[PDB]
C-alpha cells in the first residue's frame, strides 16, 4: 500500500553522464556508445543566446574545442556534428556502462523520470509529465542543460528528453534525443508563448483508480455519466476530452477495482464541480495528472 | 526553477541490491563489503508470524539454507548472525559494487530516499520523511522487505533505513542498518499502534521558502510573530513546537530570501488559521512537510 511519485532507477543513466566544455560554457552531456550528446547551445557565449546562428557558431570549432570529460576520466573527440538541437560527439572511446537503450519521442500526457546534473555529476532524481503543451515543470538550474528524461522496461532505458531552456514562465523546454524540440520552443534568449495547457483527464482518471486501490474510497458516488457529458465538464475545466482509446487504456484498472470508466468519469465530474471540500486523496489536495494507466499498475502491482 | 520531490540518484544503491531466500520466503538483501543484510523474517513462513520465535527459528538454519543472489551471480554464505531485527550474511567475496558508506539512525522529521525492490531488483525511487512517529508514508508492496532508505554526501551513502513491514493502516516500518526499529514496533503480525503525528514545522517552512525563491509569494503577509504564540497555534493544528535549534536551521533560508523567520512563521500562523483559500503552492493544494531547510537549500542553490 501507498502511492508514490515514484521514479525509475537512475543508475543506468548515471553511467552515461559527463560534463561536455565548448569555450566558457559547461554543460551535461550523454554518453552511449562512442557518441556524446549534448544541447548545441554549448558552442555559445551569453552575446549570443539573444538569436544565434549555430551553423556560423558551430564552424568556428573544431574536435579539440569540445573537451568531454567523464568523472575523471577525459574522452578524445574525433569528430562532431550538430543535428536540430544537439550535438553528437563521436569519441574515441565506447562507454563502457551503456545500458541496452533505445531513442523515443513521447507523446504529450506521458510520464517519465528526470536525473537532473550538473557538470555532468547527478544530483537528483523526479519523476514528472510531458505537459499537453510540451512544457515541462522541471526543477533545474543554470547548468543542468543536458540532463535527461527516460523510462526503463527491465534492462532498455527509452531516452526522450533532454533538458535545453527554461522559459520566463519558470517552466522547461526541450528536446527528442534527436534534437527537436517538444513544442513550438527554439532555443533562443527570447520571451516564447507556451500554449493553453490542460490537465491529463486519463491521468486523474488512474491516479483515482490508485487511490481506491489504495483506500482512499471517499469520493466515489452513486452517480454515472456518457463520455458526451463528460466532455462538456472537462471543457469547463480545462481538462483533456476523454476518447474511447483513453477509456480503452483505463480498462485493466476498471478490471482491478470493478468501477466502470464512466463511474469513475462521474466521481471525476463531482470533485471538478465541488471540489475536495477540505479532503484529500492520496495525500494530495489537488486532482493529480502526472501518473499513466500503465503508472499505476506498475506501482500497485509490482514490476521490476 | 521549479520545486520536485527529488530523490537521491540511486544508482549507487542499486549496485548492493540482491535477493535472499530462505526456505520459501524471499526478500531484498543489501551486499556491503562482504556482509549481506535483511530482514530477519527472512527466515519465516506465514504460520510463524502471529509470534515467531526468531532464535528458534535461526537455530534451524545453517548458511547453505541461505540463497543470495546478486542478478544472477549466486554467493556463497560462509556465516550468519542476527543483530536486532536484520541477519548478517557473511559472504565468501566482497561486493565490487561497494559504494563508500556508512550506517546512520536518522531522526524522526528527517528525510531520505527509498529505493523499492522486489526479488533483489530495484523498481523506483521515491523521497520520503521519517514521520515523528517514526513510521514512513512509502509505497511497498509484499515482496518490498529489506529495500532500503538513504541519503548521499557526494560519494558517501548513509544507509538509514530497512523496510520491514506494513501496519494495517497501510503506513510501514522498518529498521535502521543495526535491526532497531524506529518507533516502537516489533516485527510480528500483530496491530500495532503508530503514536499520534504531527506536521514537520521546521519543513513547512523550510517549504514556504522554497515557494519564495520560485516566485510563489501570495502567501506572505505584513504580520509577525513570536515562538510564543505561534507554537499556541502550531499546539491547535497539530504541528511540531518550534524551537530556537529550528530558527537557526532556518538562518540560511531567512538570509537568502530577506524573509525573518519569525515573519515566515506569521504567513504560516495565518495559512493554518485560513487554509488555502483553493489557491496552491509549488503545485500543492496543502501544507507540505517532507522538504527539510538542508533539502530546499541543496535543491534551489545546487549540490552534485
Ligand atoms: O535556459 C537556460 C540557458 C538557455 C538560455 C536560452 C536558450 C537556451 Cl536553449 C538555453 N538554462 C537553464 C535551464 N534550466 C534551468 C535554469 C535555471 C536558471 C538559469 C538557467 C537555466
Ligand atoms: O508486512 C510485510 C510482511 C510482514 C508481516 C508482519 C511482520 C513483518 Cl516484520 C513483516 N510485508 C509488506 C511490506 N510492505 C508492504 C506490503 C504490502 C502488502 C503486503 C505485505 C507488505
Amino acid at each position: 500500500s501507498g502511492f508514490r511519485k515514484m521514479a525509475f532507477p537512475s543508475g543506468k543513466v548515471e553511467g552515461c553522464m559527463v560534463q561536455v566544455t565548448c569555450g566558457t560554457t559547461t554543460l551535461n552531456g550523454l554518453w552511449l556508445d562512442d557518441v556524446v550528446y549534448c544541447p548545441r547551445h554549448v558552442i555559445c557565449t551569453s552575446e549570443d543566446m539573444l538569436n544565434p546562428n549555430y551553423e556560423d557558431l558551430l564552424i568556428r570549432k573544431s574536435n579539440h574545442n569540445f573537451l568531454v570529460q567523464a568523472g575523471n576520466v577525459q574522452l578524445r573527440v574525433i569528430g562532431h556534428s550538430m543535428q536540430n538541437c544537439v550535438l553528437k560527439l563521436k569519441v574515441d572511446t565506447a562507454n563502457p556502462k551503456t545500458p541496452k537503450y533505445k531513442f523515443v519521442r513521447i507523446q504529450p500526457g506521458q510520464t517519465f523520470s528526470v536525473l537532473a546534473c550538473y557538470n555532468g555529476s547527478p544530483s537528483g532524481v523526479y519523476q514528472c509529465a510531458m505537459r499537453p503543451n510540451f512544457t515541462i515543470k522541471g526543477s533545474f538550474l543554470n547548468g543542468s542543460c543536458g540532463s535527461v528524461g527516460f523510462n526503463i522496461d527491465y534492462d532498455c532505458v527509452s531516452f526522450c528528453y533532454m533538458h535545453h531552456m527554461e522559459l520566463p514562465t519558470g517552466v522547461h523546454a526541450g528536446t527528442d534525443l534527436e534534437g527537436n524540440f517538444y513544442g513550438p520552443f527554439v532555443d533562443r534568449q527570447t520571451a516564447q508563448a507556451a500554449g493553453t495547457d490542460t490537465t491529463i483527464t486519463v491521468n486523474v482518471l488512474a491516479w483515482l483508480y490508485a487511490a481506491v486501490i489504495n483506500g482512499d474510497r471517499w469520493f466515489l458516488n452513486r452517480f454515472t455519466t456518457t463520455l458526451n457529458d463528460f466532455n462538456l465538464v472537462a471543457m469547463k475545466y480545462n481538462y483533456e476530452p476523454l476518447t474511447q482509446d483513453h477509456v480503452d487504456i483505463l480498462g485493466p484498472l476498471s478490471a482491478q477495482t470493478g468501477i466502470a470508466v464512466l463511474d469513475m468519469c462521474a466521481s471525476l465530474k463531482e470533485l471538478l464541480q465541488n471540489g475536495m471540500n477540505g479532503r484529500t486523496i492520496l495525500g494530495s489536495a489537488l486532482l493529480e495528472d502526472e501518473f499513466t494507466p500503465f503508472d499505476v499498475v506498475r506501482q500497485c502491482s509490482g514490476v521490476t
